[PDB]
């Protein structure tokens, strides 16, 4: 039985993280009218089975929801409430993306005392998770430094016109794409990683991957995907189940790079 208040579903294996749903039933509805950022969309489970966390995921610079909506799907069906945002103007600098995306981390906990909202009374507005691909990367390890509240964070390809995040205290996954030349792994990714030494913190780079080797429609969808919800629930719900997919080498030829701290099973 478990002890766990926040844990969620049942006891997971690589094959049902590496699937492309988990066992919740998704459904996602369209914000109306967005507080503090563009639009967005919020994914949801409907028989999670208690509360959820919340995460919000930004896109990257000029790039919009379809560049990272297959995180809301797959984050909701394993228990999260997720919302993919389009930025006030997809040209909003990284500083900007934190405040939006906290903003939507803030409305997904009004819109949970909102009797009409389908996520009414769904989401533990206590245990908040950001996630953004490049400027949107930058923009969420931004919302960790100014808010250790916040549970959890993992970003593809981060950018951000500095790679000091030595005081982030949230633990962060990065998944770096190899060949990436945007945001280059041995610039941006990799110094970032290094940067932080008060958090359980990972990096992994993806093979061959270009700047949006991450992005909707990539082919390694079971591993980061696999690595993302591993990654969210251990942190977001103590969810030591989790541990050893979250924490330990995944061993998968997809990988060419492998580095952890601070990381407890």
């Amino acid at each position: 039985m478990q002890t766990n208040p926040y844990a969620r579903g049942p006891n997971p294996t690589a094959a049902s993280l590496e699937a492309s749903a988990g066992p919740f039933t998704v459904r996602s509805f369209t914000v109306a009218r967005p507080v503090g950022y563009g639009a967005g969309t919020v994914y949801y489970p409907t028989n999670a089975g208690g509360t959820v966390g919340a995460i919000a995921i930004v896109p990257g610079y000029t790039a919009t929801q379809s560049s990272i909506n297959w995180w809301g799907p797959r984050l909701a069906s394993h228990g999260f409430v997720v919302i993919t945002i389009d930025t006030n103007s997809t040209l909003d600098k990284p500083e900007s993306r934190s405040s939006q995306q906290m903003a939507a981390l803030r409305q997904v906990a009004s819109l949970n005392g909102t009797s009409s909202s389908p996520i009414y009374g769904k989401v533990d507005t206590a245990r908040g998770g950001v996630m953004g691909w490049s400027m949107g990367g930058g923009g969420s390890l931004i919302s960790a430094a100014n808010n250790p509240s916040l549970k959890a964070a993992a970003v593809m390809a981060p950018w951000h016109s500095s790679t000091n995040f030595s005081s982030v205290t949230v633990p962060t996954l990065i998944f770096a794409c190899e060949n990436d030349r945007i945001a280059p792994v041995k610039e941006y990714a990799l110094p970032i990683y290094d940067s932080m030494s008060l958090n359980a913190k990972q990096f992994l780079e993806i093979c061959g991957g270009s700047h949006s080797c991450a992005c909707s429609g990539n082919s390694n969808q079971a591993l980061i995907g696999m690595k993302g919800v591993a990654w969210m629930k251990r942190f977001m719900d103590n969810d030591t189940r989790y541990s050893q997919f979250a924490c330990e080498n995944p061993n998968s030829t997809a990988v060419c790079d492998f580095r952890t701290a601070n990381c407890s099973l």
